[PDB]
């Protein structure tokens, strides 16, 4: 009865909506597109800093990377500020959560090293968590405008819910880098208007967001029932019809949140 | 099927709980336990309220009323406070709607004449809204002490939205006395943990709680979607198996109006 | 010389208005009507809460109070839906201060025990605390509306605000006993409009407030700055020539707090 | 007095600091070394837009631009990501004001034409506002790297702030257009932490910062008091001496935004 409304609401917005809700004990797994690709966006952040904080003693954070203003080819609302004093890759961490900084997640693609910038380096990684679908091709900007129906630089609902249920939720990373990852998530600025929007007050949300051309607008999150239940919610949308011009409408994924969250209740 | 979840929840919180949300152009009603008689509690202070103002002209809201220490027998912080001075009619308003004055409530009931302290004349005023089922045969705080089984004191989920839609939706009163009530129950006092905690904050909700003996806990309410659309809910609910001193369950409340959330989203 | 933006600050609303902020390190007190008695109104609370605190182990923060509907005097926004329940002294505690919750304030006093309901063990508090000029007679509601010219429920700025520095930023208190206190003031929900809001944000401020009848209008904080010094201020105002039902100016005190920022800088 | 607080905030963040706020009717204007030349940086590109505004009619913003990734020379974050689109005038005003795009700086220089890139055309514009002193005279980013002393490509306080003041206050531009001006403003993301991080929040705040060498930092803003009164403040700062690479500090610019709330309050 649900895949009913999340329909509705794909024609109601002229887009196509993906939504993966892992299933925990007392209820069932909720799914709709599930496992079809949509494009990762910046929502591969998350896990991007989940990666670098697994691979070095925490002591790394405190090593500081210098750039040029070349390095800035995308909106980045740190480094911007940082060109000349630079910024230790535990501020890059910051940032690319917190901010979406496009420019600190292409440093610290780089920090993983490895063949394409990182990027092979980073769907190692993705592998290695028991992730058999997503990839990462390009860097910023280049990975959010891949044309409709290219299997690059994309990932599913079902596989990305996982992946974050294991960072957050599981054991992917020591307790101390755990907290690291999540206070990150928590204290994010750019999900107020999705996820966040749909679920009422007294849940706690952490999140991370993504946005690209062709209408692509996705949030990934973990929440937190009023009784303190977690549950990882998916949520990944494109208009790709309308064309690389197509705005996305963040309001599709707040309403999707409040069809899901009346389902968790 | 959301009639499963009501029953959930019915179960999770070892209660009896009553739904109703009037079916508007765009969607179908919600009912559960929709025609079962509920305890009336504090809900009724919103019909009495637009009662005097329906009788009298808006300048009655200035007639000061006077009273003796003994008039003040239930909950009253506010009455408590004027007992030397006395309060206008249109404070007893402000009074009884957003912080369920017990002893303001009593008052406005006798400011409405008639025999049993103004409750035959009361109950009188609902049948003009067409509703015949609800009654109101006591005072404050009797009304929220009778038995399981009695009628007396008693609405349903179903007579009680209706009434509601009337008067905040409907043209029940002319808009200046219209926006005098919506404006004390948008401001209410003592709602937050219930309707309220369950819809999203991009939601407006203006509510008037009840609340008394054998679990009893209400809340009805006008709500707003984030794109103006209203809806009427009314959530009514009590556990007259665990006792008359039975603690009532906010949180049956609020996990129901969640919900209610996802099918109207 | 900042006297002259408080005087005309006196003249366009009507009000007086005192002020004190002790003298940190580096910089000197202001003050201003530092020592004409103003009204405590609800800003008696905080301290109310470090009497309680100092005088019993934290394990007395579970004992369960019990109350009945006589006992709500006044405005009450949590005591008022725990009247079958009970409360706990923490959570009176919590509501006394987050919410200025009345009959929480007077369970507090009576949990101070001792003759005058309790005022007298508090006000002995305070001297030993080197307050020798405050003065608690009353309860909740009447100290509100001692009539000008009364120095009966009477503090000082200069006087609450040593008291609040050796709370919050002294050894008054106990760690584990004041970080409780702090995290009370913390996450109040009364202050938003006062001190809060004549603050830049990324200033750091926990206060109490105060409001009674003649526009009686108070609000008691610590401040930190971005850098973290902390800076305490008192800030408290009246219309009381007004009369009884002269409104508080809240923007007074705002304002009064803007040029004191630009002063601390 | 105000005067002596910015020598302080100038001893101890190690900066020369220029503060102008034009008189209103209700203030007195503030000046601090506010005709002393300091470097425009960033902050003519908020003049630099209203010049194609003035001059061009509205159908000139759908003029797309196109160029090579040669013409990338400054910080660019935006005009990276087009080299193959190309960007309408309106598109590289949007990245102008609210990103400080160095690329689309240039290329709205060659619009306004002339010699030096439409340097002559633009201080000519300037000229024509009542401005005598500014000069512009390199591009993006030499403009940004001038020695200390020399006059090139600088300003003043008192200079800037008056202009400005045409522009968002003023007539210097038809209400449609004066209206594109304010709102790419107002969205602004290069300046959280300076003017805008010391005026409280219920203070509205739309600014155009610039940064460079030898420390430099400035802001130009249009602030409104929260009863609706608008004030201009110009800040800038530089610390040639500390060196050619010595740090801005934003610190400073937030600081003394602090003190002009002071005295606006």
């Amino acid at each position: 009865d649900l895949a009913d409304r999340f329909a509705e609401l794909e024609r109601r917005y002229d887009a196509r909506l993906g939504v993966y809700v892992p299933a925990t004990g007392t209820t069932a797994a909720i799914e709709y597109r599930a496992d079809e690709r949509f494009a990762f966006c910046s929502t591969f952040k998350a896990p991007l800093v989940a990666a670098v904080l697994h691979q070095n003693p925490l002591t790394h954070l405190d090593k500081l990377i210098t750039y040029t203003s070349d390095d800035i080819r995308s909106i980045s609302p740190v480094a911007q500020q940082h060109v000349q004093t630079g910024m230790t890759i535990g501020q890059l961490c910051d940032a690319a959560i917190r901010y979406s900084d496009g420019t600190a997640a292409n440093l610290l693609l780089a920090d993983l090293g490895g063949p394409g910038g990182g990027t092979a380096a980073f769907t190692g990684y993705l592998r290695s968590l028991g992730d058999t679908v997503s990839r990462l091709d390009a860097e910023e900007p280049e990975l959010n405008r891949d044309p409709p129906g290219d299997e690059r630089d994309t990932t599913t609902p079902h596989a990305i819910a996982l992946v974050l249920q294991q960072l957050v939720l599981g054991n992917a990373l020591p307790p101390d880098k755990r907290a690291l990852l999540t206070d990150w998530m928590a204290r994010n600025t750019t999900g107020a208007k999705r996820i966040r929007a749909g679920f009422p007050a007294d849940w706690k949300v952490i999140d991370k967001t993504g946005t690209g051309d062709y209408g692509r607008a996705n949030d990934i999150a973990v929440v937190w029932s009023p009784t303190g239940v977690p549950y990882v919610v998916a949520v990944m949308s494109d208009r790709a019809g309308g064309g690389y011009d197509a705005e996305p409408r963040e309001a599709l994924l707040a309403e999707a949140a409040t069809c899901v969250a009346g389902v968790l209740a």
